[PDB]
């Protein structure tokens, strides 16, 4: 009977575990609106325990009238980090997201190619409860990223900071290589689009949405209207029963400077030939098939290459680690590191110092002043 | 400075990270010899800190004069679990592994639908120093699976156990169904192989091996003989340096049981169809897109399927889980488990018990003696 509760335990576990690993964005052409539609459920943590669930349902359609791309069958994948700014007495919601496209093997896009600022206006009526938010920061499309902080314009906010995520840019995704011909949402620019969803609060109301995502000049700008209907007082939603919230910012800046030294071309993969010319810099000889193999333990979409939301994962997820990256360093294998075999890694890496920012980097790990970095001294600087 | 040392060292240990994911097993036809050959890098971990590498060269050549298949370029990603009996004095080890192959996109063989008794023989002299090894246990390809125990015959063993594995059977590897044109191994059975091998422990001796793999009845025998020279007296090897050794062998036996609820055909994987049966049995509604992103979140080998190997991974890798699968057997959601309601999800699973052991089930499980199985009670049963 212990073994029997085992077995059907495991069986029933496994399948949650399987189904909490996604919740992707599933995308579909639209043909006779010139445009898309999707569907994607949220799980929104509610505080003491259990999920709150989000059905989405959604169509976009274009403003213009040129051409636009209407995609294969697809899905985006999305990791969303919310924060507070402990200087800011208003009610707000700090946002850093990162979002790729993947699912298929193997002009208005050039407005994409660097950072972008974006606005976000919407006004709402939840229940009756009437409410503005405002929301401005920028967006980098070469690594899915969205940076922005909102504001409550009318005093509190009436529901959750997370539920209105998805609401408050797809434009921003990281769509690779092999799937440009697959983003509608930057083809419809500069003229923009229609986004419009219904979104289905189990066990409670519902919202929906309409929102013009276009230029205007040099601003991605989102301007929506939001109506919620049927909420229930003292549900998850008005009741505010919902968790709020991880690598800081700053941490996550650092793993960026990280994968620029790989990402020579700034394309924001790294493919490789690029780790490999990494490697073999550092004294290292891999063989193709095993850089392939390398990237595949890592490659979220199977497209060959590594993008910076997987190379987060990979260096968020060791005392050996440590006793390894000390021999790349330490290249004559004495227990030393001299500053010319630190500058030596560094320019191998691609990275310019003067010869006096190298003394200060020794200055920093050096504890016992011969000048010099050893084994202890090294592990003191990596932990 | 405390700066470039973070951005440095993320870069050289995302190489390290990156590095230690991966010892496969690289076999490329050798169509002059009517054979294979392979080349890999074992790295043994040395007890008090640091790696041992150790670097193999193969050759196998077919024993038989009819025809074999000689592969395109692919590899084999084994698990090793070393152990020891705690009832046996002799010097030996106990081995479980499991082996796939992979790295190939999208009459023999019928010897090893089953479980297969296998015979392992070996003499070596290793420095002058006189050994024999004999080994007995079995196969499971349809697993990639093999459970071993060995015992020196001739006292101590003059080197490590660990050192041993790879010499100490690879017609036990299970080949995806893509990929079943590329088994030279099983090819070449009843009649057999030659294996040959160089291994190469840096820093020190090597071993070169000659083995004849074959059938003898219906038992795989794997006769091999061993010489080992140039070796260090106070090196790795022959100063026993090296670790020796992870879930138990019966909490492996428990995820086997499970898995086999899901694959029901018991052709070894589990399929989008098998997993989408499953969930629904249980009252759920996976779309076919959510069954392949699940399947794809484990999925090592990219053949849109689940091995063993694939969901030990998975299960190996909380209290919301726990939560999860209670909700699942409380089928009306009252908060209890009734015997008809567990009686219910085993049926749906495809368990067969009696009434009376499914009451035994809720004996177990039930504290206050109400009969049914409450969430604090369930908790106790999963943890
Ligand atoms: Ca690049
Ligand atoms: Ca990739
Ligand atoms: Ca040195
Ligand atoms: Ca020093
Ligand atoms: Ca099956
Ligand atoms: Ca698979
Ligand atoms: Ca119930
Ligand atoms: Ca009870």
């Amino acid at each position: 009977s212990r073994r029997k509760w085992n077995k059907t335990g495991h069986a029933v576990r496994a399948i949650g575990r399987l189904s909490s690993l996604i919740a992707n964005v599933y995308i579909m052409a639209d043909k006779q609106k010139n445009g898309i539609k999707a569907n994607f459920k949220i799980r929104h943590n509610i505080e003491d325990g259990g999920v709150q669930l989000a059905y989405h349902y959604q169509q976009n359609t274009p403003i213009g009238d040129g051409p636009v791309l209407l995609p294969d069958n697809h899905y985006l994948s999305t990791q969303s980090k919310l924060s507070k700014d402990p200087n800011e007495k208003r009610d707000h919601m700090v946002l850093l997201e990162f979002v790729t496209a993947a699912g298929i093997t193997l002009k208005g896009e050039e407005l994409f190619t660097g950072v972008v600022p974006i606005l976000v206006e919407l006004d709402g009526d939840v229940n009756g409860h009437k409410f503005s938010v405002s929301g401005e920061g920028e967006g980098d499309a070469t690594y899915g990223k969205l940076t922005l902080k909102f504001i409550c314009t009318t005093g509190k906010l009436p529901v959750p900071w997370p539920t209105l995520v998805t609401t408050l840019v797809q434009c921003f995704s990281r769509y690779p290589d092999h799937m440009k011909q697959h983003d509608f949402f930057k083809s419809a620019m500069p003229e923009g689009y229609i986004q419009e969803r219904t979104i289905f609060f189990k066990d409670d109301g519902n919202y929906k949405t309409r929102a013009e995502v276009k230029f205007e000049g040099d601003t991605l700008v989102n301007r929506i209207e939001l109506k919620g209907i049927d909420f229930k007082e003292d549900g998850n939603i008005l009741g505010h029963k919902l968790e709020y919230n991880q690598l800081t910012e700053e941490q996550i800046a650092e793993f960026k400077e990280a994968f620029s030294l790989f990402d020579k071309d700034g394309d924001g993969t790294i493919t490789t030939k690029e780790l490999g010319t990494v490697m073999r810099s550092l004294g290292q000889n891999p063989t193709e098939a095993e850089l392939q193999d390398m990237i595949n333990e890592v490659d979220a979409d199977g497209n060959g290459t590594i993008d910076f939301p997987e190379f987060l994962t990979m260096m968020a997820r060791s005392e050996e680690e440590i006793r390894e990256a000390f021999r790349v360093f330490d290249k004559d294998g004495n227990g030393y590191i001299s500053a010319a075999e630190l500058r030596h890694v560094m320019t191998n890496l691609g990275e310019k110092l003067t010869d006096e920012e190298v003394d200060e980097m020794i200055r920093e790990a050096d504890i016992d002043g011969d000048g010099q970095v050893n084994y202890e001294e090294f592990v003191q600087m990596m932990t």
